[PDB]
């Protein structure tokens, strides 16, 4: 295994050094504004040594932004796909490229057999090509990997399935910003190349000017460079045919047919196109090769790429002839012209990178060696590109919420071959799709309109049903003794309690356990552990009763404590925001202990009086001028008093002190150490009168954020034995510091109302020595170093925080994990902050049409985790990355894949089972089964069950850290007959595992394994 702490990786260019180094300067430079005037020696290229021109057409298209996947299927990819197929039949040398298969397969199964069969010939022949085959081409930013890997699997299944292909080459040219986390995967996917196109405009220049936008790209902590993919990134502003042919939009326009006016189209530099013919011909083609032949000089092999293409373009027949003819008669012209030197043709991305390397092997070209990411992107002067990083944030929660469930859906209902009449694999199916849909580039990203929101939203939500069922079916198979088991797989056995989901204050949704004597005495419940290690974690369920006891199925008592059911209302009486207690609801919570990926159950019986085993917490109500707020049966009377600090500890964990707002002021890791300076504080950035306004994708800030006025928030202080809890009502946030013995929880409930123009920022200011350094994650997989430029202006500081951050000196770190993607950066030393939400009057002129006004409540999860780092081993300082410590990383898992809970339906579970899994291996921490997913159906013979295993990088600090089996995923299942390692689509055999025993992988590597069952 590579050591990816101690080995800083020789990369010729590396990202974070090249910006330290980088002016950023925005000159015009001419026709080329963000670069030069390109000059080369016609001499360059000769009979013996030609420029080999490929022009690949294509066409964007999004599985929804202005119009939904549906309406932009019905009114135009249809048209475009049907249309395709005719003309490439009829037209042997045109050539076509395709990325979003979520479209194809749409198309697809609605063709005849007759078409379905051309459809497959002109893919088999290579007029139509697929590239990246993933159901779409997903946002790199906010995006997690696994559903990055999700999304690519579905969209390339597909594929090898019905056109039994499988690209090797990616095409990726419009997410807003590009992820290292995408080669990462890629590469381990059997790609050989990958395209990018949207980095910041001034790092366009600076490669261009040194050839360096073809390299080598590799991980950030990749020493050896086993992770490399060759990746190309197009020079300059847009993929559109303007900005494809050369330098200068002015003459490439010419070239773009489609705009002389029966379209509705023309080129905004007032000169349009004209229809090539023998007269003008030659005069034509001297313009193009021109063009070409500067655009040749930012790259090192004589073989170029042309892509010929835009949004939603090859319609219309009359579109296809017009840019085919015309192409043909200069091709036909150029390639006769030996004075020209050049050889062009229609041809597919893959035909591109194969000469490309053709050249590399022939000796004519070596490629530069790089490493880091290209965020944050920047197209113009300071638009960066930080916004959608926030933009719909209650979508961006909710993408991580569903992501979990697919995967604890596919997990659970992956231990047995289910009969076709479950519905199992239609209704995992619809799940993988509907969010493998919102990993599009206009999804999660937050910058579709209204309306196509609404779309993901119910596709979502029908997913989340979809996962429910399988995963209820599935414990009541695992759970029930076999001879008993009776399954209606169109019922309800039981209903899922998720307590962070929509979340209190966002969506009244989990049910009531209703016990009483005269109806009901118990109740069983069941958790699911998704990850493979044994794990405690405290749980909560509404009761109707506070006179409720806990035991597990050993009728062992399990301590467990009651607390009110708190909801808070904006009073729009008294003015004031405040919580009311429900006189008929409780929450009982308790510590649950679940096997590696299994299933515990315990019961919950009510009693006549405070049972043993169940304690009850004390509840302030901090504010001038309170009132009575009594709780029914609850035990403990509700205490009042004016605000004040006040200062909490559960357990043994750390002793947190907050203000008389209820705000973080400290927090202290041991009754030793000392009370460590870190401040909770909500501000506001607000949008600027003058200029560019800030939309849904660009955040351009009036200036520093100014402090939200909070005035005399009501604050609510729970404490108990098990769980303690501080909840304060500010304007547009009801903040909450939930302890239970370790890091504490942060819970926000964000709804920004009609603050029309503002963008709310939670931030937190300590004492860390950090100067400009700062860490963030990128997909949830890796961790970056960023640094803070104060040569850039504040929204470029901004980066994607879709799971992580923190900052450290010599001695101390912070670290926030999130249970949602969101913006955030390191404005100056010592501190933290991540966006909330942001309401938005206007469009940001980026096609959108719209600002951000259809905000709603969302409630935000975190954990904050304080921790001293003097005696981890840590990278050295020019090393690029990061790495969390076990408790940051447990934290984070915490987050994203908590305990599942499930609450009986009917009355009696005859034949109740306990425990399942307790066999099942506790693998080592840093070690997680990303995917656990049947592969076949029950017809099959042999049965295969496909495994994803990521092995993150923990710091080792001293902890020694012991005693965990070792997993073999391969056994996980009885009756092996073979394991195999794949590609982590599982679509490719890579090796047959001896022993049939899949080996664990290494640090900050991810393997596939697919093991056969007879
Ligand atoms: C799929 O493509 C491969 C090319 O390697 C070919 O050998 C095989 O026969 C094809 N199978 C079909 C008919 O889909
Ligand atoms: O995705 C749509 C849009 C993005 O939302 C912002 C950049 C320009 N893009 C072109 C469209 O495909
Ligand atoms: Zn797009």
């Amino acid at each position: 295994c590579q050591d990816v702490v101690q080995d800083v990786p020789n990369v010729d260019v590396q990202m974070l050094e090249l910006y330290d180094r980088m002016s950023f300067k925005d000159i015009d430079g001419g026709v080329w504004k963000q670069g030069w005037n390109i000059k080369y020696d016609p001499l360059k290229y000769n009979a013996h040594h030609k420029l080999k021109v490929f022009v690949v057409p294509h066409s964007h298209n999004d599985p929804g932004w202005i119009q939904t996947f549906e309406e932009y299927y019905q009114h135009d990819t249809k048209h475009i796909l049907s249309n395709a197929l005719r003309h490439l039949h009829d037209n042997p040398e045109m050539k076509f490229i395709w990325a979003e298969i979520s479209y194809f397969a749409r198309f697809y199964h609605d063709l005849g057999e007759n078409k379905k069969l051309q459809m497959k010939s002109i893919v088999k022949n290579g007029q139509l090509e697929f590239v990246t085959g993933g159901w779409v081409m997903p946002d790199e930013a906010n995006s997690h990997w696994r559903n990055v890997l999700l999304q690519l699997t579905e969209g390339q299944t597909w594929l090898k399935q019905f056109m039994n292909v499988t690209p090797t080459a990616s095409w990726a040219i419009d997410p807003f910003g590009h992820s290292p986390t995408m080669p990462y995967i890629l590469q381990k996917s059997g790609f050989k190349n990958m395209l990018i196109q949207r980095t910041h405009y001034s790092v366009k220049k600076e490669l261009a000017q040194q050839r360096q936008l073809e390299f080598l790209w590799r991980q950030i902590w990749d020493n050896k460079g086993d992770t490399a993919l060759f990746t190309h990134m197009m020079p300059f502003y847009s993929y559109d045919i303007p900005h494809t042919c050369g330098p200068d939009p002015k003459v490439c326009c010419q070239f773009d047919f489609k705009r002389m006016g029966s379209f509705g189209l023309s080129c905004p530099w007032k000169v349009p196109p004209r229809t090539i013919s023998d007269q003008n011909v030659a005069a034509r083609s001297d313009l193009l090769v021109d063009q070409w032949k500067k655009k040749a000089e930012l790259y090192r092999t004589n073989v170029l790429l042309i892509p010929l293409g835009d949004d939603f373009r090859f319609k219309q027949n009359t579109e296809w002839d017009v840019q085919r003819v015309n192409y043909e008669r200069l091709f036909e012209h150029i390639n006769s012209q030996a004075h020209f030197n050049v050889q062009a043709q229609f041809g597919t991305l893959q035909e591109y990178f194969d000469a490309v390397h053709q050249a590399e092997r022939a000796g004519q070209a070596e490629f530069p060696t790089l490493s880091g990411d290209f965020f944050t992107y920047a197209d113009r002067s300071d638009n960066y590109w930080s916004g959608y990083y926030t933009s719909r944030p209650y979508h961006k929660r909710m993408d991580r919420v569903l992501m979990h469930y697919v995967r604890a859906a596919e997990m659970l209902s992956a231990w047995h071959s289910w009969d076709g009449m479950a519905r199992i694999e239609e209704r995992l199916e619809q799940a993988r799709r509907e969010l493998s849909l919102f990993q599009h580039h206009d999804g999660i990203t937050g910058t579709a309109k209204t309306h196509v929101v609404v779309d993901y939203e119910q596709r979502m939500q029908e997913a989340l049903k979809a996962c429910q069922m399988v995963m209820q079916q599935s414990v009541y198979r695992l759970l029930t003794k076999p001879s008993i088991y009776s399954p209606d797989f169109s019922f309800s056995y039981f209903t899922l309690d998720d307590s962070r989901w929509p979340g209190s204050g966002v969506e009244d949704s989990r049910t009531t356990i209703i016990l009483g004597e005269d109806i009901l005495p118990s109740k069983h419940v069941v958790m699911h552990n998704t990850l493979p290690h044994w794990r405690e974690q405290l749980v909560d369920f509404y009761v109707s009763s506070p006179f409720v006891s806990v035991t597990d199925l050993a009728n062992n008592p399990v301590e467990a404590q009651v607390s009110p059911v708190w909801s808070w209302h904006h009073d729009t009486l008294t003015k004031t925001i405040h919580p009311q207690g429900s006189t008929t609801k409780y929450r009982i919570i308790f510590k649950a202990r679940v096997p590696p990926m299994g299933l515990a159950t315990y019961v919950l019986t009510i009693s006549d009086s405070k049972p043993e085993h169940t304690s009850y917490a004390s509840n302030l109500l901090l504010r001038k001028n309170p009132t009575s707020l009594p709780l029914g049966q609850y035990p403990e009377d509700v205490k009042f008093g004016d605000p004040r600090e006040i200062s909490l500890r559960v357990g043994n964990g750390p002793t947190l002190a907050f203000s008389e707002q209820g705000l973080l002021k400290s927090i202290q890791l041991t009754q030793d150490s000392p009370h460590v300076p870190v401040h909770f504080k909500f501000l506001k950035y607000g949008v600027r009168s003058h200029g560019d306004r800030s939309g849904a994708y660009l955040f351009l800030p009036n200036g520093p954020a100014s402090p939200v006025e909070l005035g005399q928030p009501v604050v609510l202080v729970t404490k108990g034995k098990l769980e303690s809890s501080v909840s304060v009502g500010l304007p547009s946030v009801v903040h909450q510091t939930i302890m239970r013995g370790g890091a504490p929880e942060i819970r926000n409930l964000v709804d920004i109302g009609s603050l029309d123009n503002t963008e709310i920022v939670m931030r937190l200011e300590t004492h860390i020595d950090s100067g400009d350094i700062f860490y963030t994650d990128l997909n949830g997989l890796q961790f970056i170093k960023r640094r803070r430029l104060d040569k850039l202006p504040l929204q470029a500081n901004y980066y994607p925080i879709p799971s992580g951050m923190f900052i450290e000196d010599a001695n101390t770190r912070l670290t926030l994990l999130t249970g949602q993607p969101l913006g955030g950066s390191s404005l100056a030393s010592g501190e933290l902050e991540i966006m909330q939400d942001r309401r938005l009057a206007s469009d940001d002129e980026r096609g959108l049409g719209q600002g951000v006004l259809d905000n709603k409540p969302v409630l935000h999860i975190y954990r904050l985790v304080l921790e001293k780092v003097n005696n981890c081993v840590r990278p050295s300082k020019l090393h690029p990355a990061g790495y969390l410590t076990s408790a940051a990383h447990k934290a984070s898992q915490s987050l994203l894949d908590p305990l599942d809970k499930f609450i009986f339906a009917e009355n009696e579970w005859i034949g109740a089972q306990g425990q399942f899994g307790g066999d099942h291996p506790s693998a080592r921490e840093d070690l997680d089964v990303s995917v656990m997913r049947r592969l076949t159906k029950s017809s099959a013979k042999t049965q295969r069950v496909g495994y994803v295993l990521h092995r993150t990088n923990l710091m080792q600090c001293g902890t020694p850290e012991e005693h965990t089996q070792k997993l073999d995923v391969c056994h996980l299942l009885p009756n092996v007959a073979r394991c195999e390692r794949t590609t982590l689509t599982f679509l490719q055999n890579l090796e047959h595992l001896d022993g049939m025993v899949a080996p664990e992988v290494c640090p900050m590597e991810t393997a596939a394994y697919v093991s056969s069952h007879s």
